[PDB]
């Protein structure tokens, strides 16, 4: 267009300095989110669910399948994913993704959720295909074996692709709020922070509840407010209720 | 400019797929959607206004109405317009349209409000004219009459025009809070979430106040931090205490 | 690109206007931020510290230096400079700046830090310079001239340029949490709102803590969402315990 | 003028709200009318409605 330059600065004339060059993966991350952000308008939207029996169920479950021995580790976050396949499989709208014109859209009946994953090089998204037709401990037991893999930094270009719905977790950092960048071809995009042990008002008086926020950023060329609105508030329910997972 | 282009992967190698078009209104939104993000730099504050004494109040008219017979609901939503509209009387920078070239500013004097009304369609923004010298029951014959008009689907061309805020409620479906996008050639945008129980700290303990969470947008070109924070606040002050609507 | 041009409505149709132009700075600004807001993605991070010994200890030193006769005021801008100066300690990489290409990232030996001043005339950034090297009393009697100067109107020219991290504090006016902008050549700003008395769980009973919320905004390019997470945290942790500052 | 409007001192007086008496700040207003246009149904219909704005002000904009 015909906006100013960047401004150049002579950093040296203030202090030392030490310029260094980027790798591949940094820079093609960079483009990317720069061509995301340049082309998506972002409207997230915020909300924080009600996690106090999903929790005790889950150490639950932990403390009683050490017993059994299965060496599985089961993590919120694969509550998160089936609380996400559940919404696209009710909404199929945000399972989809937008054309590069911007005038055909392109609906998926596949449920496929990448998994934002911490790697001493940055962040991975690696794809884990049919969330909605498997269970709690398969899915843990693939986490796992994904994460490991990961940690090593042995991922594959096939695991890299496929994905409809990325969840970033940054629980095990800080934040009570943040939001994320959709990433192409992807329409939404799920955060979730800290949960934290806060009031909430039941009828009579305030209850210490662990409150877990979440925030969904979405493409408003395709998602309205309204939409957005009533994705989170059933993620939220599902959440806070996981046995709407059946009925 | 220079970015990559948009990522092109054939969905069909996944999973069934079905591609559909989409409707012009769509496709007008969404372009003018596209065109507001990549040209108006937004600055979201978030604010929580105290509104126990406005809701009481509203229910106590709606109550005192029905025995004398008027068919006539009240909103908070008019309360809302009542206060964007001493709000921008007050500020009147806020209330006017930054030109194509960024470089002239078209202040305005008269106040109409835009409202987002939820449609089949997704969502419409009719304007009502002349917010600051109309009482409450007024407004609230007018918006039930235009949200009639609207869902039956049979809005025109000179009700979606003139419009200087734009109001976007959807308290009624969820979510704390949300960052909307500023449309042209409006400079600011309010959205309101849905209204919790939250303790609130008045000197000596907590009580339970009914906080509404209200977000504005606006375009950093002509509002900073400081005047978005005051009109916020503003806003803020008079939807507490209603009874500045006067003073 | 091709998008839509702005949409000209011809105003004087619906009521008096007054069309006014803009001054040289307030141009300028303009267009830096809309070329900000063009060429870099923000994803902005949400936190609150808990700041109850902070405010408690600022007070008391406030009393008993007035005892002393020193004509020094000490504001919590100070010590939130402090603890950004530590945390670009611990993390030089946000301490840095991006090249115009996204090819060359130049690391930053200094720090000194831009801070947000009201004026008549909106808001200005003057620069101290390095703030990890100064004690609290010469901060807050530096911060009190450069104030002091500033609300004359006779900032130069070199009192506005070197910064590496502006910090926008607009706790006295409202708002319970805003995104700022990130302004070039710098990666990072944090935004500080107003802090309230909330209630925050300890382990058996909610207490009420001074809580401050601040913001993070950074360039996505550069900086993933756990680095800001773990900046943020240490940001937190600095200022919910100011006696990490010998630490 | 058909009608005028007179007031006096506020006092602190007890008032029943539906379970026990509580302190509120009364204020005595009289209103003097012409009978010949005004009657008394009129007249105290009239002083009600200045009673309701003045108990709750914020009527003035509803």
């Amino acid at each position: 267009p015909g906006m100013l330059p960047w401004p150049k600065v002579d950093f040296s004339k203030f202090g030392e300095i030490e310029e260094v060059e980027l790798g591949r993966i940094q820079k093609i991350s960079g483009a990317n989110l720069s061509r995301n952000w340049v082309m998506i308008p972002h409207v997230t939207h915020f909300d924080k669910t009600d996690i106090t029996e999903l929790e005790a169920f889950r150490k639950q479950q932990n403390e009683e399948a050490a017993k059994r021995k299965l060496d599985v580790k089961i993590t919120p976050v694969v509550f998160i994913m089936k609380a996400v396949a559940a919404a696209l499989e009710q909404m199929p709208r945000f399972n989809s993704s937008l054309s590069e014109d911007g005038q055909r859209l392109t609906l998926k009946k596949y449920i496929n959720i990448g998994v934002a994953v911490d790697t001493p090089n940055g962040l991975v998204v690696p794809v884990f295909k049919d969330v909605n037709k498997k269970g709690i401990i398969e899915l843990s037991r693939e986490l796992m074996t994904i994460s490991k893999k990961a940690r090593d930094g042995k991922l594959t270009a096939g695991e890299m692709q496929g994905g409809c719905f990325t969840i970033s977790s940054i629980g095990g950092l800080g934040t009570t709020h943040f939001a994320p960048i959709v990433n192409a071809p992807e329409v939404a995009i799920l955060g979730v922070s800290k949960s934290a042990m806060e009031p909430v008002w039941n009828g009579k008086e305030f209850v210490p509840r662990l409150m877990l926020p979440i925030s969904l950023s979405f493409d408003h060329r395709v998602i309205d407010g309204a939409d957005g609105a009533r994705f989170i508030t059933i993620i939220n329910n599902t959440l806070s209720d996981i046995r709407r997972l059946v009925m």
